[PDB]
RNA sequence: AUUUAGGUGAUUUGCUACCUUUAAGUGCAGCUAGAA
RNA sequence: AUUUAGGUGAUUUGCUACCUUUAAGUGCAGCUAGAA
RNA sequence: AUUUAGGUGAUUUGCUACCUUUAAGUGCAGCUAGAA
């Protein structure tokens, strides 16, 4: 629980093959791999990993109710808003196929500081993550919650990686 | 529960025939009929109503553990006092003669915002009113409460009204 | 359970006679007789008694984390120090060595002012109280503790008093 | 309309918390700054 | 009188919370304003 | 990257709380100062 990961390429593009919704690993843009966290969601032996996104304009009209995120900030300091958990675009793993972010090894910048700031809140919002996770997929099965990744689709075909 | 009522006269006029602390139910001074709200209480067969009251000078005596009063304000506004649910005196009824407010059509008016201020923060605190009103009543009858009314002869000779 | 004693001078030497760190209960600079606080601890049958005392400059380094100690304030005015429970050198007793204060009958003074304050704060933490008391014992007698008084010895010597 | 139930603190002014003689003194404020 | 137990955070300054080597990092403040 | 799920209030503007059609309206703010 509450851990960082990255996610192999050929992975992504794997799932991205039956569902383009999985998210973009691969940006000129980004100054670092696209972190995820988990383990949100362990369910019917599938692993899950949410992404983490940076702010946007569009978070400020997200309502706190909604299962496809969770908004994070610094424990204390809501003003410091820290991006969120885009849960809606969680995907089911292969542990082979997942790496743990190697903080201990990782220089002092200020993304790291900030990924320990993340850090604390998710640990200490670990259940409603959870919560929020398992509600998400389940309403996304029964086609009532709109455009978030094909959990049917990859929890079918994502064990076929490699195979 | 939180609901409001008004009682029929001639079955208020009945009550006070065994106890004349039952609450006045008519008056020409009166803008409105007096309301009730119920139901409060449901205890052996029997389901009471409780009378609201507008504000008096001594309601600023009142206490918060007296089970005779259960003081209203508006939500997060107590400075708005609201007059109070007198459970003191508190009546059992015959379902035939007592109506609901008619809210949903009642025509807008000053009166019927201050009703849902109160219905607010009676809902709120439902719970609390009701226990209140069971421990009112139970004192009551053992003679450990101060005039109210007289709810052994009440619930004695109320459901012969009419017959 | 949050009760002020004080304990017979001739026990109190009987236990110092194995255990140096039992506190000096009596010294012509007192004003008053030390005076314990109890029962903080039962347990194995032997009933545990903790000497308060008085305000020193060291006690600015106690951390609330230490069973050794638990530090007494006015209820709700942290300021008002009142000086700490000293765990470290509670001892067991004889029922018969030990009186209540007389806070009855004793005249008012500013002492018996500042006992009634502690009391109250001492009765709001009585079970905070008891666990450091059972803490402390516990990590004493396996030597995780340092400088206290010796439970062992004197839970082994301090029933043959008198005999 | 019907004009404040009695209690719970080795102590308790106001409010509050709590209890309903089948069981309960918490929190805030005020005052207090005592001594081992 | 007797003059600070050691720990719990992939990170943790103060205090607090929590745990008693079988275990356990909460909250406030401080600093931080990073980026997918 | 992927640009807000729908509901719960005899009433409900924002956010929040709550519920996941098996169920659920709390809290803050705004407005209101009504009368038995």
């Amino acid at each position: 629980m509450a851990k960082f990961f990255t996610i192999s390429s050929s992975y992504i593009k794997y799932l991205k093959d039956f569902d383009d919704k999985v998210p973009n690993s691969e940006d000129p843009t980004y100054n670092n791999p696209k972190a995820f966290i988990g383990i949100v969601l362990e369910i019917e032996g599938h692993k899950y990993l949410a992404p983490l996104t940076s702010p946007k304009a569009w978070h400020a009209n997200v309502k706190e109710s909604s299962p496809a995120f969770f908004k994070l900030h610094e424990n204390g300091v809501p003003d410091n808003q820290l991006g969120l958990i885009n849960l809606k675009f969680m995907i089911p793993i292969i542990e082979a196929e997942v790496s743990l972010l190697d903080l201990d090894s990782m220089p002092d910048t200020p993304y790291k500081r900030m990924l320990y700031k993340q850090l604390q809140f998710i640990r200490v919002n670990e259940d409603k993550i959870s919560e929020k996770s398992k509600l998400l997929r389940n309403l996304a099965l029964q086609g009532r919650m709109q455009g978030t990744c094909d959990f049917a689709v990859l929890e079918e075909k994502y064990q076929h990686f490699g195979k």
